[PDB]
């Protein structure tokens, strides 16, 4: 009569209160050290109104399939279908365009989040079924590090942005300043790809509880800065790398640079400090120089350089700075200050790119890893048709066009047919109205959802999806520790007509006859099975007993593990600095590249062989009269992107019913902008409403917005107005430059005015029309 049932989401392991077969709460099933409201509304995903019910087709679709009026995308009405018919229109508009184009017509890279979970992973299992009919056209990168993955390979010889990070032990004991730099942990650890083990946040407060500094380097007063009690250092969004040439200006002219460090363990510093004391172009990059562009006062930035170079200091670097034009220079200028301040390598000292996601630096457990679902089933040249995939736009409205990355030249591909199964590209793609137009030239966009979002509304065939709490999985607390194996179990029956993806695509590999490869044969409850005796087996080998399955899946609790000393004790870049001739880099020099051959012989314009600081098209710098403030576009406290934006957690944070901007209260005075009013935001892309929120806690000249409000167009008879305040809408879709062609939204500048007249009802979370 009343249960409860242990499950997980990206947000961690949960307990949700069943009473008489309906969810009635859902909470942590671990304390954390903060709340995390995120774990609070199973039942909102659960029941609500804006759920994918049926199977529905576009009625424009369905009069012409393959052939139809696709301006009439977003603006159609809907028609109910059984998943008989649905399945079977489906396998034959994908035949088609495998018959008449083969497997680079398709487009399944299907970018998203979706959720947790090593078998119902919706994304791999429809490239998994593709890979099984012969193929797909996939992408390149990812929009979290687009531009920072692509240099950081070519100055540290890996990826950095996703590794484990000098531990959290090691950084309480030794750090005596830790620096936030574009990087808001207590939002952004909130959740983890897999499912956050929590402790992340934990160690951020028993660091604040160290009483030891923490600064926080944003252009807004962060979540973080404010509920670690942390110094804000307000920053124009765009100019971190003239603030930290600035800081390495200082420490070269008072001598406070590490030049051991410099000489033993980088390569082409000279070359670089030639630029930074304006050697090759007349302009030393001083702290005062920078000042005028960062907007924090020379003496300040003097200061930081002092207070860095005497004290042990971890830069923890952030993701956001490097979502805008030439983000590459951040992350790559933050290890060049890094180095000169000689600490990399060190207990509680140097730069970190992942302290902010997933809990980077929470010691290493020693234990298993458990399996997961691949799209590897047991004339497909579709590898040299990937492309970044922040080029999607630019790929659908420009076939065969080539453009230049990363040392290379990539031919778009034609696109007939688009299958998203767990993103949201109309809220996660800038330019929205630009996407609009793109989404208009293939024959046939497909879409499994759990809800109606506006990608799912731009469809021509929706598929309604199950939400994890109607299938049973697995999966671990991470991204890092891997401290502890979460099981997954079923909530309830599926909802509505809602279906597991991974059902959706057993239904289509049976129509096209590789349902066994796809299924190998395996129940749900054997797939998991497998992936728990893969991690069985993995602790075995390390000294860990671990409970059968059945036994594990009966009790229904997570599953911990312990981190011993070495892990507690680990220090990234150790051993290169032990020694750096028997432990090099996997750079051509073996060192730190502040000057790359690599890149420089590749001649880009916009990104040249050391960092330097290359002004964008739009930032706090160079507003105008049309557009006179700056925009950022952080992530979110009360969403995972899009996600849970249907859900009550609303409340907590709509403004008028719109997405909330925060604004100046001298930038919304000389509007006559009160706090709560609705206002309108626009650039040259497009035009969004917003609730404004008027506080000190954003730099004066900018204001931030969000990113994952669900777009809502009002269609008035032309780039209609979202009545929600969905960010991308204002944003540049541009690459970061040639060398990463990174996504680049958070360099922008708009206009914002009190909206005058009656509010329009928001409608994207209701059914749509002639459901
Ligand atoms: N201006 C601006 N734009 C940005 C960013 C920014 O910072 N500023 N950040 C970018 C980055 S880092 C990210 S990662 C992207 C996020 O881009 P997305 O990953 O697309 O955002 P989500 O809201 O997580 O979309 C996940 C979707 O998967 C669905 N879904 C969840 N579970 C399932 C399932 O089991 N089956 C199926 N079929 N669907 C499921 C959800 O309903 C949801 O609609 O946004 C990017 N865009
Ligand atoms: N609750 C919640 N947690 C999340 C996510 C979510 O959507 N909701 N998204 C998850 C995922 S997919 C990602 S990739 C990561 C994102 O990790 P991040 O990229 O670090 O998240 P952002 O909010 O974009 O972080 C940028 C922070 O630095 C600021 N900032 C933005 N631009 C600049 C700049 O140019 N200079 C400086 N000095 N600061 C800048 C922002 O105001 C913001 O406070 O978080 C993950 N964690
Ligand atoms: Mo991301
Ligand atoms: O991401």
């Amino acid at each position: 009569e009343m249960k409860t049932v242990v499950t997980a989401a990206h947000w961690g392991s949960i307990g949700v209160v069943v009473q008489d077969g309906k969810v009635v709460k859902s909470g942590p099933a671990i304390e954390p050290a903060v709340p995390n409201e995120l774990q609070t509304v199973v039942a909102d995903q659960l029941y609500s109104e804006a759920r994918v019910k049926c199977p529905m087709v576009r009625k424009g679709f369905l009069a012409n399939p393959g052939k139809s009026d696709t301006t009439m995308r977003g603006r159609d009405e809907w028609v109910r279908v059984s998943w008989d018919e649905a399945l079977d229109l489906v396998h034959n508009q994908l035949k088609r365009v495998r018959d008449e184009h083969g497997s680079t017509g398709i487009f399944a890279g299907s970018y998203g989040w979706f959720s947790c979970g090593s078998l119902h992973a919706s994304r791999t299992l429809l490239q998994r079924y593709m890979n099984a009919t012969g193929g797909f056209v996939g992408h390149k990168g990812d929009y979290s590090t687009g531009a920072a993955q692509v240099i950081m390979p070519h100055v540290l010889g890996t990826i950095e942005v996703y590794e484990q990070q000098t531990s959290w032990e090691s950084i309480l004991e030794s750090s005596d300043i830790i620096v936030l730099w574009s990087a808001n942990p207590l939002t952004t650890m909130r959740i983890a790809w897999m499912s956050t083990d929590q402790k992340g946040i934990e160690y951020f407060k028993k660091f604040q509880a160290s009483g030891k500094r923490i600064i926080c380097i944003d252009p807004q007063k962060s979540e973080t800065c404010q509920m670690l009690n942390a110094e804000w250092i307000p920053v124009n969004t765009a100019t971190d790398v003239p603030l930290m040439l600035g800081i390495a200006h200082t420490l070269v002219e008072q001598g406070k640079h590490d030049k051991d460090f410099l000489k033993k363990y980088t390569s082409g510093y000279a070359k670089f400090e030639e630029y930074l004391l304006g050697k090759t172009d007349g302009q030393p990059k001083t702290a005062e120089w920078a000042a005028k562009i960062c907007g924090v006062p020379a003496e300040t930035i003097k200061q930081l350089a002092a207070d860095f170079a005497s004290k042990r200091t971890m830069l923890m670097g952030g993701w956001g700075m490097q979502r805008q034009r030439h983000g590459e220079q951040t992350h790559w200028m933050l290890v060049t200050l890094a180095s000169m301040l000689g600490q990399i390598g060190l207990p509680g000292g140097g730069f970190g790119l992942s302290y902010h996601y997933s809990n980077g630096g929470v010691p290493t457990a020693t234990g298993g890893i458990i399996g997961s679902i691949t799209a590897s089933p047991s004339l497909d040249d579709t590898s040299k048709s990937a492309f970044p995939l922040a080029r999607i736009a630019d790929v659908l409205l420009h076939p065969g066009k080539k453009i230049q990355y990363n040392g290379t030249e990539i031919t778009y591909p034609d696109i007939k047919a688009v299958y998203w199964a767990g993103g949201n590209p109309f809220v996660h793609h800038q330019d929205t109205n630009t996407l609009v137009k793109a989404f208009q030239k293939p024959d046939v966009v497909i879409v499994n959802e759990v809800n109606w979002t506006p990608t799912a509304r731009m469809a021509d065939i929706v598929l309604p999806a199950t939400t994890s709490y109607e299938r049973n999985d697995l999966t671990m607390a991470g991204d890092y520790s891997m401290m502890s194996v979460y099981p997954m179990k079923q909530v309830v029956p599926p909802q509505f007509e809602a279906k597991n993806d991974y059902d959706i695509f057993v239904e289509l590999a049976k129509r096209a006859g590789v349902e066994e490869q796809y299924t190998e044969g395996k129940t749900e409850m054997e797939w998991l099975e497998e992936f728990y005796n893969a991690a069985f087996s993995a602790a075995r080998a390390n000294r860990v007993a671990m409970p059968r399955f059945d036994k594990f899946w009966a009790e229904n609790k997570p599953l911990s593990f312990e981190a011993g000393e070495a892990a507690k004790k680990w220090v990234r870049y150790g051993e290169f600095r032990e020694d750096p001739l028997l432990n090099p880099l996997g750079t051509p020099s073996g060192k730190i590249e502040i000057f790359s051959d690599v890149v420089e012989k590749m001649n880009y314009n916009d990104c040249k062989g050391h960092p330097s600081w290359m002004e964008p098209e739009e930032f706090a710098g160079n507003v105008t009269e049309e557009y006179p403030l700056a925009l950022v576009t952080p992530h979110p406290y009360y969403r995972l992107h899009s996600q849970l934006a249907h859900t009550s957690l609303r409340q907590k944070y709509a403004v008028n019913d719109r997405e909330p901007v925060m604004i100046h209260p001298e930038d919304a005075a000389a509007r006559g902008i009160k706090d709560g009013d609705i206002v309108r935001i626009h650039s040259k892309r497009g035009q969004v409403l917003a609730g404004a929120a008027v506080t000190e806690n954003i730099i004066k000249g900018t204001v931030a917005l969000h990113e994952g409000a669900w777009y809502d167009p009002m269609y008035l008879g032309e780039k209609p107005l979202c009545k929600n305040g969905c960010a991308n809408v204002l944003t540049r879709d541009e690459g970061t430059s040639k060398l990463a062609q990174g996504n680049s939204p958070n360099t922008c500048i708009v206009q914002i005015e009190k909206f005058i007249g009656v509010a329009p009802e928001v409608t994207v979370f209701k059914q749509p029309k002639q459901v």
